[PDB]
């Protein structure tokens, strides 16, 4: 499962019409009533902070990555309200374990380039834990903590965790599988 057949469902696919029906009308009362034009509202996007409007996803320590990831621009200076709804919707339940993991992976990768280093881990388990804080935090303790993990977990130690990886290691013992829970 590439971000292709993905880019697939983003297309046509996971628009309805009652859902965007009734968004739309809630995405319209926090924009100008004067505006309500649907040949306007579907013809033009939603301003970025109109969207920080949701508080939910911002609780995301990577809520611009998950967004520009998840969401599709030129400039990447707009967002539409029916991919980012989306994405809620998609997590709020749809989140089936095939789709839990493939989006996980791609959020887990800070850097959004498909590897997983030291550091990538170090930020979801410690934005988690308390970001801004001495609270587990990149360090001599932290160093060996993800280095023994991997030896424990993954064995050709190839000292970074791909998809693949990902995918057991988290759920290959009792560490992350348990907390594997629900991530975003
Ligand atoms: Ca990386
Ligand atoms: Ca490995």
């Amino acid at each position: 499962l590439s971000k292709e057949l993905l880019a697939e469902y983003q297309d046509l696919t996971f628009l309805t019409k009652q859902e965007i029906l009734l968004a739309h009308r809630r995405f319209c009362e926090l924009l100008p009533q004067e505006q309500r034009s649907v040949e306007s509202s579907l013809r033009a996007q939603v301003p970025f902070e109109q969207i920080l409007s949701l508080p939910e996803l911002k609780a995301n320590p990577f809520k611009e990555r998950i967004c520009r990831v998840f969401s599709t621009s030129p400039a990447k200076d707009s967002l539409s309200f029916e991919d980012f709804l989306d994405l809620l919707s998609v997590f709020s339940d749809t989140a089936t374990p095939d789709i839990k993991s493939h989006y996980a992976f791609r959020i887990f990768d800070f850097d959004d380039d498909g590897t997983l280093n030291r550091e990538d881990l170090s930020r979801l388990v410690n934005c988690l834990t308390g970001e801004g804080e001495d609270t587990r935090l990149s360090a001599s303790e932290m160093k060996q903590l993800i280095d023994n993990i991997l030896e424990e977990s993954d064995i050709d130690r190839d000292g970074t965790i791909n998809l693949s990886e990902f995918q057991h290691v988290i759920s290959r013992s009792p560490d992350f599988a348990s907390s594997f829970k629900i991530v975003l």
